[PDB]
């Protein structure tokens, strides 16, 4: 299990510009194009994102190209972080693929605001850690990833991303 498998299956592949769950465009695997409703706007970040002429349209090489750079803002964004560092720098490879995971749906400001499931994350405290994550909107919002992704750190193993 690599980055790219579990990204793929929590935020899923597609090459045209599309209005997510938030009525956003996307494109690729989770790359937000534009909150406005305009595929004009989309349609340029695409291009300027990309570096040619899409015309709201990409290859996988392209979505791959992307997601690459999506990845290591993310990993940048934690490494940045003083809240998130001691995190991630004491998690093992699994759990890390986690928070890797987290900061990617909802940013590094977003992760960093869960101050005591952090916490617990550091003091090896996997099962308070799953609940207070839980307790969250955004498991509310997007139950099924916030557990798949609960679940990485409570176990850590790819169990919830091996059979779906």
């Amino acid at each position: 299990m690599n980055i790219f498998e579990i990204l793929r299956i929590d935020e899923g592949l597609r090459l045209k510009i599309y209005k997510d769950t938030e009525g956003y465009y996307t494109i690729g695997i989770g790359h937000l194009l534009t909150k406005s409703p305009s595929l004009n706007a989309a349609k340029s970040e695409l291009d300027k994102a990309i570096g040619r002429n899409c015309n709201g349209v990409i290859t996988k090489d392209e979505a791959e190209k992307l997601f690459n750079q999506d990845v290591d803002a993310a990993v940048r964004g934690i490494l940045r972080n003083a809240k998130l560092k001691p995190v991630y720098d004491s998690l093992d490879a699994v759990r890390r693929c986690a928070l890797i995971n987290m900061v990617f749906q909802m940013g590094e400001t977003g992760v960093a605001g869960f101050t005591n499931s952090l916490r617990m994350l550091q003091q090896k405290r996997w099962d308070e850690a799953a609940v207070n994550l839980a307790k969250s909107r955004w498991y509310n919002q997007t139950p099924n990833r916030a557990k798949r992704v609960i679940t990485t750190f409570r176990t850590g193993t790819w169990d919830a991303y091996k059979n779906l």
